[PDB]
């Protein structure tokens, strides 16, 4: 399988910046969502879920085809709750119907991060919508009641090493779990929607307690009212993971750089970029545009 990146016919940077601006502006305006968390987190999660279905073995899945748009994918239990981000993007797509889905879902995650004050993530256009049959089967996304071994092994399928895994996980500082979606609940609330290295600090700083929740699942709850998934917690049980966690807890800049690189990578997995392809774009935030 070869997925070659094909620039939307006749569009340039400026055309892309506009879609970005539209998402951003809508993010600003719809701030009531999930009790004032906003849609940032869910968009980030959505961009990670359309991309984490990738299989470096056979090159199937990944962000390329925008297959989330189909029933199979769309109704994937691990995707429970992502429909809200989809609905959020829907009108934007309507406004800019020439953008591919894969491009849209992915751009939302980028805009979200940048608008939530995270680092700039270079982004590449060119994803192409594939047919319904290219939709990966369910079961490709990671479970949360596991440990480091599982995690390590899991991410390998996506070509991510240890530093990449830890950098990517710091996105867990955003939003929250919802009992109805995944069977986990918390923070005890409420929540975060600024991008920072907070995830690491919490993990190292709190006094976590293992407890079962209303869905009959275990989770690590802290006195401060926070929570961590077992898989989250696992980054401190593993010696290799732990030193990286510590590193990020100490240097937000380090964390931002690595996150940036890993995120782009995650979103570009499985795609082939012709030589003639335009470089990746770095979009300006609203604020940088004075909007
Ligand atoms: C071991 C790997 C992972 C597991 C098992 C995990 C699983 C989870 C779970 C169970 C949810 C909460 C869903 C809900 O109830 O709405 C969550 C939330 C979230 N995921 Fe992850 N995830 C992992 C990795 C990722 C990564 C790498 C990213 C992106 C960089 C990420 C981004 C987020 C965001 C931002 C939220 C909060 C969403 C919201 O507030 O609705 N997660 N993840």
């Amino acid at each position: 399988l070869v997925h070659v990146a094909s620039v939307e016919k006749g569009r340039s940077y400026e055309d892309f910046q506009k879609v970005y601006n539209a998402i951003a502006l809508k993010l600003r305006e719809d701030d009531e969502y999930d009790n004032y968390i906003g849609y940032g987190p869910v968009l980030v999660r959505l961009a990670w879920h359309i991309s984490g279905t990738w299989d470096k073995h056979d090159n199937t899945g990944g962000s390329y085809g925008g297959t989330y748009r189909f029933k199979k994918e769309f109704n994937d239990p691990s995707n429970a709750g992502l429909q809200n981000g989809f609905k959020f993007l829907e009108p934007i797509h309507k406004e800019f119907p020439w953008i591919s889905s894969g491009d849209l879902f992915s751009l939302g995650g980028v805009t979200a991060v940048q608008e939530m004050q995270g680092p700039k993530i270079p982004w590449r256009c060119g994803r192409v919508d594939t047919p319904e049959d290219t939709t990966p089967d369910n079961g490709r996304l990671p479970d949360a009641d596991k440990d480091a071994g599982y995690v390590r092994t899991f991410f390998q399928r996506l070509n991510m090493n240890d530093r990449e895994v830890v950098a990517l996980m710091g996105a867990h500082a955003l939003g929250k779990t919802h009992l109805k979606n995944s069977g986990y609940e918390g923070p005890q609330g409420a929540a975060n929607n600024v991008f920072t290295n907070e995830f690491y600090l919490n993990l190292l700083n709190e006094d976590w307690k293992l407890e079962k929740n209303d869905a009959n699942n275990e989770q690590w709850d802290s006195k401060s009212g926070y929570m961590m998934l077992p898989t989250d917690y696992s980054l401190i049980q593993d010696p290799k993971y732990l030193s990286i966690v510590k590193e990020y807890a100490n240097d937000q800049d380090k964390f931002f750089k690595d996150f940036s690189k890993a995120f782009e990578k995650l979103l570009e997995d499985g795609i082939t970029f012709p030589k003639d392809a335009p470089s990746p774009f770095i979009f300006k935030t609203l604020e940088e545009q004075g909007l």
